[PDB]
């Protein structure tokens, strides 16, 4: 009971609180991302007979009351309004099956020991429930291990930002790979100088990156460049961007702010060194870049710099120009992403933790998230298509751990 | 009176069927577009009028907006709206509160309100504390705006309408807000000064007939895509690259061979129409229905054009369901005709010419430069075709 601590569980949480998950089809890095919403509430299953007295196990068909991201809220079917026994599943574990794969794998349906007493004929009970009914695709399970095979392995080697010193990359080796998040090891230091990120993260490049475009590094088998996540082509009508020219930027040392930023340098392929006014590189199609005035007209607070700020007046004492604001994609998706919806976030200040949070803002296409349990100063903005935020039952697909909402270390 | 037929008019159809028009805001290709801000429900405007006999003027209100046509409302008859009336706001007869005292005219009441008040001063000056009018020079921005750059005897490329793989050498006939007819130099064709059909003399040699920043691999040769057919603008087909040009430009097919610029935005990636619930035309023998671009690159043996390619971030860019508009029938370009937003479908609008069948719907995006607002023929003096199934 008090022994077996397993940490933290989603399906005590949502019983005790009513919360809306984000569900999979707002995340497009993701595992049953395709597949997806092929699951909803009257979907039925062949699921493991729980409360069976005999392994060689035993399995009973339950049907979808509520979905949480990748969890399902399950009822075995015949306790119909009865809600005292529901339980969770998560949808990429062994045990879910279609209608029909007991009968093709020579296993048993057994009704549960609570209702099995309610009807002797189970097996007709059962036909009329199942009639117009939908169920998991065929090769679920099998479509799902195959898109978690990825192309990075251990002893890879690549650049990456250096998180000490981010106007430089260096050098790092893969060490671990879970469900599309890499460890990586520094080159120059170690064991316990790593750095966690998704294998899509803007923060690494291949090998010779770096010096082709103009990119700092701290210093001179290889990750293939075709294995590395590749950036949206831009097109502009006019000039690009320009050293110099003023905008917001999310400060990359602190998600929780976005500060006016300048153009520092113009490097190739539409990459661009930007600084709080310590560079930074983001590509010119990055979200975390947004022209002057984002900020006042989106209800955002605005970080000045050194140090009551305005930005006509800005650009007056400071003898300055805006970046247009055709060079910015500022659109908006219908993402599905809602205020109060919660999901797993990763806190990218400290990236190896992913934690329970909570949508707090939608701002187009920002999200502001919190984690739950901790102060405000923690909240990140980042864009509603970061592969650093997942589902509900992410951390248990992947087998990934998940820090609790409470305020302590892990 | 009934011997005056003057055609389609919109202020009655609008009226009639509670139609509501795309505002001016959503189409950054038109006369007034950098002015329009200034525009709205409650402005002030001096306007002749109408009821009176021996030429004066008088202040109304604007009560509603329907592209570039105000219905207005003269001061004084408060709630009574049996007198409003339309105005466009092109017409050299509208104009700024001071307009009258600056080029001595007199403001006279309305003969069906005028003995309401004795002291109609007072009850004007009450009304305009506050109050918004046009801009100073509104009418002189707007004349000097389609004092248009491209002249008559003005010579580039067109796009050959009968045979789409090849331009050909045409001359500018007339001007009129923007759009150009043309007449071929070796039937005529009419099309916007923005139209992406058109280049400048020599344009077909430097590609072999924008900027662009990228990282990696460009499209390729037999790259699938999904694409506008520009001999049926109502289908988005199954399209393929056939010959990458120079300067971004690409010679694309139906599943003969046309030319989009690679920022196009009538080029989608594969799947686009079904992610988006879009009718995919799918090539001659396959139905869909049933069509499926996994087994269709499977067995043609082919790889889709990279997603990250395409040039599809949408603005809010303010079109709705169901806003009229008037769309070049961009089959025969001559016409301009009356028209509704039937999709809208992240940028791409689906446009319905209202009294026609479906077939006639065409695809557009919604920056064509062949969408205007509600009242831009009758601003530029063109002829709007009225909604029916019947020929001009
Ligand atoms: C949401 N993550 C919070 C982890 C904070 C832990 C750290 N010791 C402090 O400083
Ligand atoms: C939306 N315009 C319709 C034009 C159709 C005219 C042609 N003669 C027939 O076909």
């Amino acid at each position: 009971q008090d022994a077996l601590v397993l940490g933290f569980d989603w399906g005590k949480f949502l019983k005790d609180h009513s919360y809306k998950a984000a569900p999979v089809s707002c995340f497009k890095h993701v595992p049953l991302y395709d597949q997806w919403e092929d699951v909803m509430k009257g979907m039925k299953v062949e699921v493991l007979n729980s409360d069976a007295v005999l392994p060689s196990r035993v399995y009973w068909i339950a049907s979808v009351i509520q979905t949480a991201g990748y969890r399902v809220l399950l009822r075995y079917e015949g306790f119909e309004n009865d809600a005292s026994h529901d339980f969770w599943c998560n949808l990429g574990t062994v045990d879910v099956h279609p209608i029909g794969w007991c009968a093709i794998n020579s296993k048993i349906l057994v009704p549960p020991r609570t209702i099995h007493a309610k009807f002797t004929d189970w097996k007709g009970y059962l036909m009329k429930r199942l009639v117009g009914s939908r169920t998991l695709p065929v090769d679920f399970h099998i479509k799902m291990v195959e898109s978690m095979k990825y192309p990075f392995r251990q002893g890879m080697r690549l650049e990456v930002v250096d998180k000490s010193q981010v106007s430089r990359t260096r050098m790092a080796v893969v060490d671990t790979v879970i469900g599309g998040r890499l460890r990586l090891l520094y080159e120059d230091g170690d064991s316990d100088d790593d750095f966690w990120c998704h294998m899509w993260s803007p923060l690494i490049h291949p090998v010779g990156w770096s010096r082709r475009v103009g990119h700092g590094i701290k210093m001179s088998c290889d990750a293939v460049p075709y294995l590395f996540k590749k950036v949206r082509a831009v097109y502009t009508e006019g000039g690009w961007f320009e050293e110099g020219m003023k905008l917001e930027a999310i400060d990359p040392l602190n998600l929780g702010n976005i500060c006016v930023a300048t153009v520092c340098k113009v490097l190739l392929d539409g990459y661009l060194m930007i600084c709080v006014d310590d560079w930074f590189c983001y590509h010119a199609s990055s979200h975390a870049i947004f022209p002057a005035t984002f900020c006042q007209k989106n209800d955002i607070e605005l970080t000045p710099p050194k140090g009551t700020f305005n930005w006509e007046n800005y650009l007056e004492k400071t003898k300055s120009k805006a970046a247009p604001s055709r060079l910015f994609n500022m659109d908006c998706p219908n993402h599905g992403f809602k205020v109060g919806m919660k999901l797993e976030a990763v806190d990218l200040m400290e990236p190896r933790l992913i934690c329970v949070a909570t949508v707090k803002r939608v701002v187009h296409r920002l999200l502001s998230i919190h984690f739950d349990g901790w102060d405000s100063e923690y909240d990140q903005w980042v864009d509603c298509e970061s592969p650093d935020i997942y589902p509900v039952g992410w951390c248990e697909l992947t087998g990934y751990q998940l820090q609790p909402p409470v305020a302590a270390e892990p």
